[PDB]
């Protein structure tokens, strides 16, 4: 259980970064390449893991607001959280691996995926629709080391 | 580098745009002036990048599982390239047979441009080119 470092990027091939503080799925080219956001893993046996970014100082999170279930970047360490503390459950995801590619479910809100828009500069999202090709769910999950 | 052509499907359909999404129909009147010429940059050996506007629009596809999308992205046709992980969603395989031209999607295998049967609608992409239902057959003629 200790923080590794992934490169994530869709199956239409986009990558993940930040605008105004919120996670978007784009094409980055050129000196804006430097804006790739890679993510911080700290795996919880046996197939789920705490998602983060800048280095686990940020990390997603599924919450639902009254009536709507929206992922969510908080500012918490990834190293504070604890898969056998009842509140961090907000914050684990279940890793799913076919073929080549990877899919993340929540794990306090089950059934809901992690996902991108088809169209590009959309926020990174969660839908409980997956295979009802709107919003992308595979992504290509490699250990960037 | 960037080729012109003119380009209408075997039911004499051609592109124009409609609300800014590509559509296929039937021009009259001077309606004729919305034809649109496809802008080509190909990639040898028989790939090619394919747009409209003098390349400064460029189409595409776009998966989610078992389904595809065709877009037209506001990129100049120039900046893309081959060797670019990234641009594939641009690039289309073109084959021909007799006097027609198909176009499929590198970044889709198996989904070919293609008309609907009717006129007015969108251009899009279909998986069976075979069971006769959407259109793929086209003319493709070198603006020379």
């Amino acid at each position: 259980s200790k923080m590794q470092a992934f490169r994530i990027w869709d199956v239409n091939q986009k990558t993940f970064y930040l605008r105004n503080n919120q996670l978007v799925a784009g094409y980055l080219q050129g000196p804006n390449v430097n804006l790739e956001e890679k993510i911080d893993v700290v795996p919880i046996e046996p197939h789920a893991l705490f998602l983060g970014i800048h280095g686990g100082k940020m990390c997603l999170s599924c919450v639902k607001s009254g009536d709507e279930t929206r992922l969510q970047l908080e500012a918490v360490n990834i190293t504070d959280l604890s898969e056998n503390r009842k509140q961090d459950k907000r914050f684990a995801f279940i890793r799913s691996d076919s073929g080549p590619t990877t899919s993340f479910e929540s794990a306090a809100c089950p059934g809901w995926f992690l996902c991108t828009a088809m169209e590009a500069d959309q926020p990174v999202s969660l839908t409980n629709m997956p295979d009802e090709g709107v919003m992308v769910t595979k992504f290509y999950f490699q250990e960037d080391e």
